[PDB]
């Protein structure tokens, strides 16, 4: 039996370029977590106290996703690299443009998976492009909640009567077309 | 005992007008079903998640509508003829405007039911009478449903807040009057 | 961000000829779900009432299939394209006819899904495969229920009293092999 | 306050030839009643159990529509008249025969409640027009059932082991298309 890059015995080598991609993909979702948690802030600053909540649970929920990963290469016995976090961005003019970064993260978060999934096919992973196949439907999924919660934001067309109807659906959990 | 038309036992022989307006009121129900489906998708690319709920919900209940009619002919004896149905509409400037559609397709759904209707009158079919009697009983409360929604709507003058508010209310199921 | 043809928040751009081709397997679906609604009342029609209701909740979920590929056209911010529908047949000389029908069909949906899942390959649209992968199973679910209801009705090899017993199966929910 | 012809408080005059038709109509239900009577006893000498007792509940059901009539006769302050019954008929070489017999005498009930009805209606007695309706419908229902029997039984084609499967059905209840 063979040791993996991390110590543990090693079912299949996995490709260096294959393995740094998914090191970096993990930064990528620490960085969406830290993101949320500075949209959590602004919106907590402007008592937008629903979507202060709502974007305090996604921020916990990346960092799920984030911790998942390493668990895959865990279970690979390929090693973890940690990388420096960037700073978030936490200014913005209003919540229609808070919402359209928000939006775009989660569609650069798949982007992401996807270049980690044409890699693994590359590479015929097929360990890999299994274990990301689920993490792509959730993507799906974010990305059609997040365009309803910019475009219902939009909707509002920047009137504080609709934001505050809208921060009350966040705050009792009605996030989704549903 | 004769046999009718579908091969079954036949109890009363049907005028072919009627089954003919039988066979033809059932692509109506169909074609409503079909349009608020249209509908139920127009509203989900606006963020409203309400009315996608409700329409979708209303495409559900006219196909129930259409397969009710299916099993009368059934029970009379005489052959279905389901038809080609024609492509909904789905395009509206406007949730206003997409709510008048509605209503008219209800009143016009109504109306040829009254057709029907006045069909088994002049042939005194008896059976056909009684077995649309609790239909225009439905037709006039939906009727006083969608007069209601239409109407909820138009109060809003087109105000975004307002329209977020009665979207609340039909994700609700606060549709009628009550 | 930019918007996609439907005019929500796009998160990923779609091939046009991958667009079409989701479009006309909402229609496949749509025409399997009038289909099974025809062979219901086919059925009815000769007083096999286990069949009929198996036929009429099929219907009813070929429907809820072809909706769940108009949810997927909403979150990838595509534009729907509800297109007119055909007549299904109406007519078989036989139950073991009508099931072949009902398992080719079946078959020819999932070579549908399978031509879409080609396309969005070639496109290497992931998003598009892995919401197809468990359409997929789930017709290899189907497919399997089909051959071993139409296997068992040619099994009866046209003798009533089989077709009977096979009928209270059906009106019992034993409809797979289990 | 004028008396009836039974005596009562009389809201409304009825027609002579309207009075005696109802009465007819209620000698009509007291004879089905009897005639399944008759039937039920047929299969019970033959050891059909099920149909035995199938037809013993609708001897006791058409009894108790014939009791709904006279009920409506002393609503209507008007008379009853309880006529002979003539004997049923007790023979038939086989159960199709006696299952044809059945639904022939469920569609000359319904005929016999419309030559009512046509004559309220020439009188615009809408009392009772409203009165037959719901009885219209379940005759409609009836109508249908038996025609679902009777082409059952058809269906087997004189095999005994088809026809205790059916009997089998019918002594669990299971006596609709459902
Ligand atoms: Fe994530
Ligand atoms: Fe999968
Ligand atoms: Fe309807
Ligand atoms: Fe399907
Ligand atoms: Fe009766």
């Amino acid at each position: 039996v063979a040791q993996g890059p991390n110590g543990r015995a090693l079912a299949e080598s996995m490709n260096p370029d294959l393995l740094s991609a998914i090191q970096q993909h993990i930064s990528i979702e620490r960085y969406a977590s830290v993101t949320f948690l500075a949209m959590s802030i602004w919106c907590a600053e402007r008592e937008l106290a629903g979507f202060y909540q709502f974007f305090d649970g996604e921020a916990k929920d990346e960092q799920s996703h984030a911790v998942h990963f390493t668990q895959y290469l865990i279970a690979r016995s390929q090693s973890n690299d940690l990388q420096t976090l960037d700073a978030p961005r936490q200014n913005w003019d209003s919540l229609a443009s808070l919402m359209a970064t928000a939006f775009q993260m989660e569609a650069d978060t798949t982007s992401s998976i996807q270049s980690v999934y044409a890699l693994a096919e590359r590479n015929s992973d097929t360990r890999t492009t299994v274990f990301l196949d689920p993490l792509i439907e959730a993507q799906i999924q974010s990305e059609d909640q997040f365009a309803y919660l910019l475009g219902r934001v939009k909707f509002a067309n920047g009137d504080p009567t609709a934001l505050l109807v809208i921060d009350n659906e966040l705050r009792a959990g009605q996030t989704q077309r549903g």
